[PDB]
């Protein structure tokens, strides 16, 4: 059935034989990019190289990058747990060309790997291309031989990528696996590989001109492709993740697959265990600002769901061990940080656990008092209290209230955030007034 570990190795060795230099995964924390909290895609560490800026001894590269989609324009944290495809931490397999090969080769390599290495049947495969990328269509249709019926021509929103507002961009092509009649939409036609063709440069006026040296960037989610080969209908059921779900069941005494709310809780724990382990192992220390606050929120969210399941004591620190045992083969450095990470996690849990419980009683109390008195949201005052008195992240407060159909008064919270400010000034993170509410979603109350 092929394990996630075997697929990771097959992918890297495959491109090595195609002249690609295997490149170690860059750390989750960017060495010199204060604006990006965490690496979210395989290409991030090669950005300056794609821009011709940095130089490299090789023109072809391949790697399995550790990624986190928990910030900025690539934030999936809210959805984690509610679907079977969303993750905070995940591995992206990718092959890159820096002014070397382009579309033809990129498509031939991907097709070869999928049909000849992974052994997925060609008739169950589909591909998408940009409606105006006649070049990509022809390669797929004539060179590879995909019947026109299995080739979709889509728009800018589906098949056109951009590094940003200005700069490199171009059409893209995705490969889909048809999982069968028992599924629907994107769950039936599961995207397994995205190929980006960096072909143009968009100037400050929006005008596109072809790059003198076009580039290639690809990304295949490891967890996702593993679920296909292993015959699972969820990323959480694959070999390298299911043990974390089972961990949750054990510590809670609850079973996976009986109730939706339960599964959500177990999935959150499993997913967040992976994120905290790798993030702390790469140097992130839980705090009330920046990278540290993201991990703190993730940690707190996992504690909240475990508590929701009835777990009364610290338990995440035991999950860290399981993550290290599962991931030590591809990431051996995790063993040298095992105890250090386990210590940080345990410390964090023992520090906030009582407050988490007290805070949950407070929030539920105002929630029930709200729907009782016919209110439809929590006031800014009640939000501030949960945020400032109990240390509850704003996103966590909202998630809890949402479970009861209530929302949080965002403008009432802002005014209250200003009052405390004016109060603190009369009666390192800098924030503009009117922006306090926004900032409060990414910093702890003490930071502001």
């Amino acid at each position: 059935s092929l394990s996630a570990h075997e697929i990771r190795e097959l992918f890297l060795s495959f491109f090595e034989k195609k002249g690609h230099t295997r490149v170690k995964s860059a750390p989750l924390v960017p060495e010199n990019d204060p604006t990006l909290l965490f690496v979210n895609a395989g290409m991030v560490p090669f950005k300056n190289v794609f821009l011709g800026l940095e130089k490299r001894p090789y023109k072809r590269a391949t790697s399995c990058q550790k990624c986190l989609r928990v910030s900025g324009k690539h934030n999936d944290l809210e959805q984690v747990g509610y679907t079977s495809r969303h993750h905070t931490f995940f591995e992206m397999l990718g092959n890159f060309s820096f002014g070397d090969y382009f579309k033809k080769e990129a498509i031939e390599y991907a097709w070869e790997f999928v049909t000849e290495v992974l052994k997925l049947p060609k008739e169950k495969l589909y591909v998408s291309v940009y409606k105006d990328d006649e070049e990509a269509y022809r390669i797929w249709n004539e060179h590879i031989g995909i019947p026109s019926e299995r080739i979709w021509r889509l728009g800018e929103e589906d098949n056109f990528w951009q590094m940003g507002d200005v700069g490199p961009c171009g059409p893209s092509s995705e490969i889909y696996v048809d999982r069968g009649e028992e599924y629907e939409g994107d769950e039936r036609y599961l995207e397994i590989w995205n190929l980006v063709f960096m072909q143009y440069n968009r100037d400050e006026n929006g005008v596109l001109t072809p790059l003198p040296h076009p580039n290639i960037d690809t990304g295949m989610g490891l967890e996702r492709i593993a679920s296909v080969l292993q015959g699972k209908n969820s990323n959480f059921e694959i070999d390298i993740i299911f043990p974390l779900i089972q961990f949750g069941e054990e510590v809670s005494g609850k079973k996976y697959g009986e109730k939706f709310e339960t599964d959500v809780a177990l999935r959150v724990i499993a997913d967040h265990l992976r994120a905290i382990t790798f993030a702390i192992s790469d140097g992130v220390i839980p705090s009330n600002e920046g990278r540290g606050y993201v991990i703190r929120r993730i940690l707190r969210r996992a504690m909240r769901f475990g508590y929701k399941l009835g777990i009364e004591n610290p338990f995440l620190y035991k999950g860290v061990d399981l993550v290290v045992d599962i991931m030590k083969e591809p990431y051996p450095e995790l063993e040298l940080s095992r105890e250090f990470v386990k210590g940080i996690v345990k410390g964090e849990e023992k520090r906030f656990i009582k407050t988490l419980k007290a805070g949950m009683e407070y929030i539920q109390e105002v929630i029930q008092k709200a729907l009782e008195e016919g209110r439809k949201t929590l006031s800014g005052k009640e939000v501030f209290t949960a945020y400032d008195t109990y240390g509850f992240p704003v996103d966590l407060i909202d998630e809890i209230a949402r479970e009861k159909g209530l929302g949080i008064d965002l403008e009432g919270f802002q005014c209250e955030l200003e009052e405390q400010r004016e109060r603190a000034r009369k009666h390192p993170v800098y924030s503009h007034l009117k922006e306090l509410g926004k900032t409060s979603a990414f910093v702890g109350a003490a930071a502001l």
